[PDB]
C-alpha cells in the first residue's frame, strides 16, 4: 500500500508541477505582452526562490524517519564537537548527559546504540562530576529495577543497555 | 534430540527392569515388592489453583484464606507466568477472594494502584514500563466487570 501510494503522490506531484509551469508560462507571457508592465529582473537569490526549482526538497513534517535521521545527524556532530575539552566542560554543563540516558538511550538501531555509548564514555572522559553523576543514574536505575526483582522478570529483561554502558566506560581507562 | 534421549531412557528402562524381574525370579506389601521437571511444577500449580478456586466458595474457607494472605501470593508470583487459561482462572479466582470482603478489596485496590504509579514514575523514561501493565489493568477490568 505505501509503495502504490508513493507511485501515485509521485505523479500527482508531476502533475501539479507541469501544470504549474504552464500557468507560469502563460502568465509570463501575458506579462510581456503588456508594453507597459515593466520586466522585472530578479537577483540571483531571488530568481531561485520565485523559481520552482525549490518545490520538492523537504520530508514531511511529522515525518518519523526524517525526525530519526535529523537525530542520528545531532548524535554524530555532538560526538564529532566533544572533542574539544572545553566544548566538552561546556556540554556537561549543558546536561546532555541526562537527556542521552533518558531518551536517546534504548532507541535506535544497534550501530546507533553504540554510537551513543561512545558518546556518554568519551563525555566523561576526565570529568569527575560527571562521572559520578552517571554513575549515580546508572546505579540508581540498577537498584529500582533490583527492589522488585523478585516480582518481574521484564524488570531483569530490561537492564541490559545500562550494563553495557557501564562496561564500556569501565572499558576506556 | 530430546526424543532421541527419551527412547534410549525408555529402553534402558525396561532393560533394567527385564534384569531386575530376572533376579528376583531367580532368588499392599506384594505390590510394593523428576524432581527438576518445570512440566511437573506446572502441572502441580494449575491443579493448585483449580482447588483454590474450588475452595473459594465456602465464605468461610474464604475468610480464612484470605487470613493466609493467598492474595499477595497469587498477585507476586502466579499472576502473569502461566498460560492464557491459567492466567483468566488467576483472575476469576482473585475476584472470587475479594467477593465481599472489603479488606482485601482495599488491599488489592492498594497493590494495584501502588504498581500503576510506579511504572507511571518513569513513564516519560521506559516504554517496556508502560508495556508491563497489561495484566494488572486486565485484572482491575474483571474486578469492576463482577458487581
Amino acid at each position: 500500500s505505501f509503495d502504490e501510494l508513493s507511485k501515485i503522490i509521485q505523479k500527482v506531484f508531476a502533475s501539479r508541477k507541469e501544470l504549474l509551469e504552464y500557468d507560469l508560462q502563460q502568465r509570463e507571457a501575458a506579462t510581456k505582452s503588456s508594453r507597459t508592465s515593466v520586466q522585472p529582473t530578479f537577483t540571483a537569490s531571488q530568481y531561485r526562490a520565485l523559481s520552482v526549482l525549490g518545490c520538492g526538497h523537504t520530508s514531511s513534517t511529522k515525518c518519523y524517519g526524517c525526525a530519526s535521521a535529523v537525530t542520528e545527524h545531532c548524535i554524530t556532530l555532538l560526538r564529532a564537537l566533544a572533542t574539544n575539552p572545553a566544548l566538552r566542560h561546556i556540554l556537561v554543563s549543558q546536561g546532555l548527559i541526562r537527556e542521552l540516558f533518558d531518551y536517546n538511550l534504548r532507541r535506535g538501531a544497534a550501530a546507533m546504540r553504540e554510537e551513543v555509548r561512545q558518546l556518554m564514555c568519551l563525555l566523561t572522559r576526565d570529568n569527575p562530576e560527571a562521572t559520578q553523576q552517571m554513575n549515580d543514574l546508572i546505579i540508581g536505575k540498577v537498584s529500582t529495577a533490583l527492589k522488585g526483582h523478585w516480582a518481574n522478570p521484564d524488570l531483569a529483561s530490561s537492564l541490559q543497555y545500562e550494563m553495557l554502558l557501564l562496561t564500556d566506560s569501565i572499558s576506556k581507562e
